[PDB]
């Protein structure tokens, strides 16, 4: 009977939904940094480019931090399917804001909306993929890999389309294309959802019991009150610049996993919990490097590469393109190597080494040719090829979302150090350290 690549037909609906959401997001991010440079150039937005680069990073960090609680809100309060729909609506509006005839003023509002929207939609659409299968079903792992392919397909075509559009018709038109993308996603999700998805997920699957509401309400209130108290104090002492607020967001994001580990520490498994701290750190650093591709490598693409024959934002398509191209080989590998099954601990270690190699590679063109000229595009092609090899190896969801969020929070401080004069040193040292720490994990691997 009829399937979607051997899978339940509902997967097709979820496939397209997340593909288009990812289209809207990565299409936006492929030109967002350049947009801020533009606003800076016209004098409309008073920050340095270092700060603009910092904003791209903490933006990404908040988006995934939002996703750490999205599953909770859906499962306990509003339902997974409404979470996805209304999350999509918030994302679309966020994009519409940037298409409207405003400048810097629209930036904050657009970002907030998308942070909130993605937090609702992203974990829950992935959760919905699991709902197509029973606990028992074998196909479950194949389904998610297809889902991941869709994620990268959307991520792949968006820079091409949106980038071309910005150069031809301008930023507002381009941003509107991103909005249209999310809209298309909503249409297919809504009508395809009604046809192909279990109505059980129109409502929360674990609703709050009567005695759970008040303590939850206390919990969120204290967290919000405390967060706001700090902002009050920050203004009192004069720590009120945008870099100061970004520093606040970095800390909060980093504090969360620290506080989590630090007091959820029977000798049976205090060790076992402590065993995964190296694997979390490894993921954090790899995602840090991978996420800099839309910031540091995006800067290198615009400034240091001679690609005068197509929009420079197209370079953002290389990351997901390599994911798709690698899928065939890695599919073969996991089938073919039945015995091998290398450990998650060294998978993380090797993946980190590739990411560190990808940066060491980028140190070479500046070392060889100097930094005042322009080099071949294949340097970036080579850099993406290396880092994506790591990703294939690396591939709770909250914890996954957390790892990425922490990496991007780290980037928000690191990417400010990147500039023309720093270029080689930047790449050589953050590249080298990643290889070393990757190898350090190779010592403590089964000392675990
Ligand atoms: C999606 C981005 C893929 C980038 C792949 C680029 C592969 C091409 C590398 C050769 C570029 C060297 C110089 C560029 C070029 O051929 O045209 C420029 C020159 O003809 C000016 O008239
Ligand atoms: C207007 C602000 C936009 C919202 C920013 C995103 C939300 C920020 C902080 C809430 C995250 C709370 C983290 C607690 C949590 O359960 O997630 C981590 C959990 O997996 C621990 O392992
Ligand atoms: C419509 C208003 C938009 C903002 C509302 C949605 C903001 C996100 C969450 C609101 C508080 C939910 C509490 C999240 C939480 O308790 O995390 C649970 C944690 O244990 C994760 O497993
Ligand atoms: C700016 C846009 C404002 C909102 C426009 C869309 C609102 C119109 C009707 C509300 C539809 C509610 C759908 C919520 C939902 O759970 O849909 C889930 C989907 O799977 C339907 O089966
Ligand atoms: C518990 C709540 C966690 C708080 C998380 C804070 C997330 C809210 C906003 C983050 C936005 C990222 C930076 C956006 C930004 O600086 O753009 C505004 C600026 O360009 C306008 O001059
Ligand atoms: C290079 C981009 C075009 C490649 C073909 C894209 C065609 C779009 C959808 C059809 C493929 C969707 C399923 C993807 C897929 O079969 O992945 C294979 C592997 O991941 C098995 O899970
Ligand atoms: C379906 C409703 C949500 C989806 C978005 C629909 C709106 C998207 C495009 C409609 C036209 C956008 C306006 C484009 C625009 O005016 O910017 C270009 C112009 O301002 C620059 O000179
Ligand atoms: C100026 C640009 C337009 C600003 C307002 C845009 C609002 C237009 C459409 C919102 C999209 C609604 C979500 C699409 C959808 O599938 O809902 C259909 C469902 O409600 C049918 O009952
Ligand atoms: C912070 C943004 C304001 C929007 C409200 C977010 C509320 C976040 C946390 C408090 C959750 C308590 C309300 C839960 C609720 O609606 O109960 C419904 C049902 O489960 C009662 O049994
Ligand atoms: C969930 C907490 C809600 C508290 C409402 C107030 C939180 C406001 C902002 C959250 C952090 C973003 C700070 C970015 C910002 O406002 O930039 C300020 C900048 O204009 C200084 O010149
Ligand atoms: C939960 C108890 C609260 C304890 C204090 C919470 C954390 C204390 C301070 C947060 C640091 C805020 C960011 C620091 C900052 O503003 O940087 C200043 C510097 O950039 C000058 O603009
Ligand atoms: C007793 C609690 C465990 C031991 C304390 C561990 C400290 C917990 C959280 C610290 C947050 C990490 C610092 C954030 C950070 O590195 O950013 C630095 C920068 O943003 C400051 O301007
Ligand atoms: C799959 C293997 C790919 C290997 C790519 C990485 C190659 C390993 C190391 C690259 C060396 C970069 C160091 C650059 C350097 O020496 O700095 C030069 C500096 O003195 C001039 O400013
Ligand atoms: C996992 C498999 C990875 C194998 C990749 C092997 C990588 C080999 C060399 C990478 C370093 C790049 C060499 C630098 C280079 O080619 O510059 C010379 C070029 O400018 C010629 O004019
Ligand atoms: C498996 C590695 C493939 C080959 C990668 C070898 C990378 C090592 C060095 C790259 C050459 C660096 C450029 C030459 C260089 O920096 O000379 C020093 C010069 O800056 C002094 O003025
Ligand atoms: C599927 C590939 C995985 C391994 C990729 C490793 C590639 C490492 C280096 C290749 C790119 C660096 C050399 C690029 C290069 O040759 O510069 C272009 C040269 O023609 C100067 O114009
Ligand atoms: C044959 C099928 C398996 C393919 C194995 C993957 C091949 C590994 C690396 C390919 C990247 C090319 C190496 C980069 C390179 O040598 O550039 C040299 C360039 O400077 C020549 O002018
Ligand atoms: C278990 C949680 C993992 C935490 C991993 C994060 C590592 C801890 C702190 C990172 C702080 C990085 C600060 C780097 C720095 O200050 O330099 C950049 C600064 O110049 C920005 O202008
Ligand atoms: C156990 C010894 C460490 C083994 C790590 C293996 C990493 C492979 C190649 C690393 C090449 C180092 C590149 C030279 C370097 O980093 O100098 C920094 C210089 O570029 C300053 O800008
Ligand atoms: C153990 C977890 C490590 C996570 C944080 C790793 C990065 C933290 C700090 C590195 C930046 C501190 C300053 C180092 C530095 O000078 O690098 C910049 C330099 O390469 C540019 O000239
Ligand atoms: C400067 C020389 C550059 C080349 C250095 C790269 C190779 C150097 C060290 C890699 C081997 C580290 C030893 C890993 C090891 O076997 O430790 C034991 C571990 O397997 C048990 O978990
Ligand atoms: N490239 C990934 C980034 C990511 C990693 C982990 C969690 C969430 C997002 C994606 O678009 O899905």
């Amino acid at each position: 009977g009829k399937t979607f690549f051997g899978q339940p037909l509902g997967l097709s609906t979820l496939f397209m939904t997340e593909m288009w959401e990812r289209f809207s997001y990565y299409g936006m991010r492929a030109i967002l940094l350049y947009y801020m440079w533009f606003l800076i150039s016209t004098g409309d937005l008073h920050i340095t480019r270092a700060t603009a680069a910092s904003i791209m990073a903490i933006y990404a960090s908040m988006v995934y931090l939002s996703g750490t609680i999205g599953g909770f809100v859906a499962d306990r309060i509003i339902g997974a399917r409404p979470a996805v729909f209304w999350g999509g609506v918030l994302i679309m509006l966020g994009h519409i804001v940037l298409a409207l005839p405003f400048g810097a003023s629209a930036l904050f509002g657009s970002i907030i909306l998308i942070i909130i929207g993605t937090g609702f939609l992203k974990p829950n659409v992935s959760t919905l993929v699991g709902t197509l299968y029973d606990e028992h079903d074998r196909r479950r792992d194949a389904g998610f890999s297809i889902f991941v392919f869709g994620i990268n397909l959307g991520a792949f075509i968006a820079p091409l389309i949106v980038g071309a559009a910005q150069e031809a018709a301008g930023y507002h038109v381009a941003f509107s294309l991103a909005a249209i993308g999310m809209f298309i996603g909503l249409l297919v999700y809504y009508f395809g959802g009604k046809k192909t998805l279990d109505p059980h997920y129109l409502r929360p699957t674990d609703p709050l019991a009567p005695e759970e509401v008040k303590p939850l309400l206390v919990k969120v209130s204290l967290a919000v009150a405390g967060f706001i108290a700090i902002i009050v104090v920050m203004n009192l002492v004069g720590w009120n610049s945008l870099p100061a607020y970004i520093n606040l967001l970095t800390i909060v994001a980093i504090a969360i996993p620290v506080f989590y580990f630090a007091w959820m520490i029977t000798s049976t498994e205090h060790l076992r919990v402590v065993s995964y701290i190296p694997l979390f750190i490894a993921a954090v650093l790899f995602w840090a490097i991978e996420e800099q591709g839309s910031v540091v490598l995006a800067t290198f693409a615009a400034e240091r590469v001679d690609s005068s024959w197509f929009p420079v934002s197209w370079f953002q398509s290389l990351n997901p393109l390599f994911i798709m191209l690698y899928t065939p080989f890695f599919a073969w590998l996991w089938t073919a190597w039945k015995k091998n099954q290398p450990s998650s601990p060294t998978k993380f270690a090797v993946g980190l080494m590739f990411a560190g190699l990808s940066f060491l590679l980028m140190a070479i063109p500046g070392a060889l040719y100097g930094t005042s000229g322009k080099v071949s595009p294949l340097w970036l092609v080579g850099s993406w090829a290396l880092v994506i090899l790591g990703e294939m190896l690396i591939s709770m969801m909250s914890m996954w979302f957390l790892s990425s969020s922490v990496g991007s929070a780290l980037n928000a401080q690191l990417v400010t150090l990147y500039n023309a004069k720093s270029e080689v040193a930047y790449f050589s040292y953050f590249g080298l350290g990643s290889v070393v720490l990757g190898i350090v994990l190779v010592f403590l691997s089964k000392r675990i």
